[PDB]
C-alpha cells in the first residue's frame, strides 16, 4: 500500500502474498497478506475482526484487517523466521529436546487459549509457527475454514500439504473439533524429534494409508462410528498398529506417552492442549535460547 513501505516480499501465503512492509508513520515493520473475488464475504471481514482481540503471548498478533477495492490486508506482528526453517536448519545436529519441549509447551498454550475461545487453526503446520531470538513460539495464519474457507489450492495454484491434516478430516467429517490442532501438534512434534515428517502424505488417500500403516487402520473398538464416516471404506486395507517405539525415537517414554495421546484416532479420545500442558513430560520443562541465524 502508501501507507506502508515494502521492504521485501516474504513470499506466498494460504490465501496470497505476504510482504515485509514498514509502517511510514510508526516505522513499525509488519507481515503483509493480501489475499484474493466476487465482492469478499461480509461475513468473513467479521470473522477476521473478531480474531484482532485474540491476544497471547503464542499467537502472532493481527494488528489490522483492511478490506479495501477486491483485495483483502491483513497486517501481523512480524517475526523473522519459521518453524520449518528453523528445522531444516537444524537437521545435521537436531533441535536440542529442551527446546522442543520448550516450543511443544507454548504452542500448547497457545492452542489451550485459542480453543478456551472457541478459535479453531485447523492448518497448523511448521511453517505456520513463527520464532523470534528469545526462545519464543507463535501460533500463526489461523485457517478458518467457517471463516473464508479453502478451494483446490492457496487461491493459485499451490500443492496444498496434507502432512499435519487430522484422520477425521481425511475421512470426510464435515465438522472440526479442537482435536484436529492437537493432531497437527502431534504431528509436528514427532517431527521435531526425528527430524523427518511423521506422515508425508503426497495425495488424501496416501495421506491416510501413511497414517493407518503407523497407527494401525482404525476400526470400531478404537474410533466408534468410523466405519460410518463419509469417506470411509470398507474396502481400506487393514494395517496392524506398529510399535510406537519405533515411530519417533530415540524419544523417552515421557514423550511417547504424551504424543500416542496427541495421536489418539478418536477425536474424543485425543488429549485436550489443557490436559497435555499436565503431562509428566513437561515436568522438567525451560525456555531455551534458540541459535538463530538472520
Ligand atoms: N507474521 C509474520 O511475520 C509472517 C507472516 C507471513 N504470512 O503472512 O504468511 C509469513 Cl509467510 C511469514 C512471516 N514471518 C516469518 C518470516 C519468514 N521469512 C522471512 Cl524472510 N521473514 C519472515
Amino acid at each position: 500500500m502508501e501507507n506502508f513501505q515494502k521492504v521485501e516480499k516474504i513470499g506466498e501465503g494460504t490465501y496470497g502474498v505476504v510482504y515485509k512492509a514498514r509502517n511510514k508513520l510508526t516505522g513499525e515493520v509488519v507481515a503483509l497478506k493480501k489475499i484474493r473475488t466476487e465482492g469478499v464475504p461480509s461475513t468473513a471481514i467479521r470473522e477476521i475482526s473478531l480474531l484482532k482481540e485474540l491476544n497471547h503471548p503464542n499467537i502472532v498478533k493481527l494488528l489490522d484487517v483492511i478490506h479495501t477495492e477486491n483485495k483483502l490486508y491483513l497486517v501481523f506482528e512480524f517475526l523473522h523466521q519459521d518453524l520449518k526453517k528453523f528445522m531444516d536448519a537444524s537437521a545435521l545436529t537436531g533441535i536440542p529436546l529442551p527446546l522442543i519441549k520448550s516450543y511443544l509447551f507454548q504452542l500448547l498454550q497457545g492452542l489451550a487459549f485459542c480453543h478456551s475461545h472457541r478459535v479453531l487453526h485447523r492448518d497448523l503446520k511448521p511453517q505456520n509457527l513463527l520464532i523470534n531470538t528469545e526462545g519464543a513460539i507463535k501460533l500463526a495464519d489461523f485457517g478458518l475454514a467457517r471463516a473464508f474457507g479453502v478451494p483446490v489450492r492457496t487461491y493459485t495454484h499451490e500443492v496444498v500439504t496434507l502432512w499435519y491434516r487430522a484422520p477425521e478430516i481425511l475421512l470426510g467429517c464435515k465438522y472440526y473439533s479442537t482435536a484436529v490442532d492437537i493432531w497437527s501438534l502431534g504431528c509436528i512434534f514427532a517431527e521435531m524429534v526425528t527430524r523427518r515428517a511423521l506422515f508425508p502424505g503426497d495425495s488424501e488417500i496416501d495421506q491416510l494409508f501413511r497414517i493407518f500403516r503407523t497407527l494401525g487402520t482404525p476400526d470400531e473398538v478404537v474410533w466408534p462410528g468410523v466405519t460410518s464416516m463419509p469417506d470411509y471404506k470398507p474396502s481400506f486395507p487393514k494395517w496392524a498398529r506398529q510399535d510406537f517405539s519405533k515411530v519417533v525415537p530415540p524419544l523417552d517414554e515421557d514423550g511417547r506417552s504424551l504424543l500416542s495421546q496427541m495421536l489418539h484416532y478418536d477425536p474424543n479420545k485425543r488429549i485436550s492442549a489443557k490436559a497435555a500442558l499436565a503431562h509428566p513430560f513437561f515436568q522438567d520443562v525451560t525456555k531455551p535460547v534458540p541459535h538463530l541465524r538472520l
